């Protein structure tokens, strides 16, 4: 057993998630041992996407540890991502087929749209011309939902669901005449220097979850993350309640996000702290350290994939 949250479209979701995106440098084998290990330190969810590139590494993880009986696949939720060269919507369930012969899995448990912007088809995730502009797209997202129904109902993806959504994209969705399914989710930025209440509200009021990423302040990585953004971690009233807890800034930040009804992701390749990660369900934080970390609030987003602003889409 593990702590679950029933979707919209009554599926269940683990309420921890483990993500598995490092920079390029990192190398890709390890992908595959930081999943075997937040498998055996008790994650149940596991998050990549296509243009991560380690999709083989965390399909053999996971077929690893199904294989060595340590955990059945029933009790794996595993999250893929449409990537925006797969839009159109004849070219969703083949990127889904796709993923799922890298991962050697019969199906995911969650496909998202990843991005709202669109990119020309191909082999490239960042199609450029030969002057180094990026080859966009145009395509109504509403057929690209179309499509994403249609792998539901293929049961390649158990439930479908989308990330960096705005109001205006998932009101799109949500209004969509002929709707079948909505997005159970809604997996956007979100810690307590950008705590999305307003569109944390919205999603609630229609029944979709919001999926934090970032949650412990990002990768970092340059040039997605301006470095002279302020380290999360070193908040000093993050500390002070890690402190007063004898727990850490990242587990402080963690439990702020399930006590607000958020759905939180965390990456670490470090053992140690992929171990210490899962502590979130030993402890709790009062309503006086809720609206503490509500008070750290700033909109200081990390993560604007700056390089996709311009057509009508881009979300920021
Ligand atoms: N949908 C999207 O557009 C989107 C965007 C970005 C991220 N994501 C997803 O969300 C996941 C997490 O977001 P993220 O990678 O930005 O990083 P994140 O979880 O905020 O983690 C940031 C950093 O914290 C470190 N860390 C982890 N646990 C720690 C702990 N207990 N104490 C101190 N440091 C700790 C990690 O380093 P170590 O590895 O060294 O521990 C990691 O680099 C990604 O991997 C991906 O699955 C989705
Ligand atoms: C919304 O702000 C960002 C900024 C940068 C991002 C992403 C999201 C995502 C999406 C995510 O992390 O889920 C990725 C993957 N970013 C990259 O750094 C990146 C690296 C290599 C390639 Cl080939 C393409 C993109």
């Amino acid at each position: 057993k593990y702590q679950c949250v029933k979707l919209n479209d009554g599926h269940f979701m683990p309420v921890l998630g483990f993500g598995t995106y490092a920079p390029a440098e990192v190398p890709k084998s390890k992908a595959l041992e930081a999943v075997k290990l937040a498998i055996e330190a008790g994650f149940h969810h596991i998050d990549s996407a296509h243009v991560y590139n380690n999709e083989e590494q965390v399909g053999l993880a996971i077929r690893s540890k199904i294989a060595d009986g340590s955990v059945k696949r029933e009790d794996i939720f595993y999250t893929s991502k449409l990537w925006s060269n797969s839009h159109r919507p004849e070219l969703v369930r083949p990127a889904l087929e796709r993923s799922l012969k890298n991962l050697q899995l019969d199906y995911v448990d969650l496909y998202l749209i990843h991005f709202p912007v669109s990119v020309k088809p191909g082999e490239e995730v960042i199609p450029k011309d030969e002057n180094g502009k990026i080859l966009f797209d145009t395509v109504d997202l509403c057929a690209t939902w179309e499509a994403m129904e249609k792998c539901k109902d293929a049961g390649l993806a158990k439930s479908i669901g989308v990330s960096n959504f705005n109001h205006r994209l998932l009101e799109m969705i949500l209004n969509k005449p002929g709707l079948k399914y909505k997005p159970v989710c809604n997996q956007v930025e979100c810690h307590p220097y950008f705590n999305q209440r307003k569109l944390l509200d919205f999603c609630k009021s229609k029944d979709i979850v919001l999926v934090a990423y970032s949650a412990l302040g990002s990768h970092r990585e340059e040039p997605w993350v301006d470095p002279n953004s302020p380290v999360l971690l070193e908040d000093p009233v993050l500390c002070a309640l890690a402190k007063k807890h004898k727990r850490t800034p990242a587990l402080i930040a963690l439990r702020y996000q399930l006590q607000r009804g958020v759905v939180v992701l965390a990456k670490s390749y470090n053992e140690q702290r992929i171990r210490q990660n899962v502590q979130v369900f030993e402890f709790q934080l009062t309503s006086e350290e809720m609206k503490a970390i509500d008070g750290l609030n700033r909109n200081v987003r990390y993560l604007t994939l700056d390089i996709f602003a311009g057509p009508p889409n881009y979300p920021f």
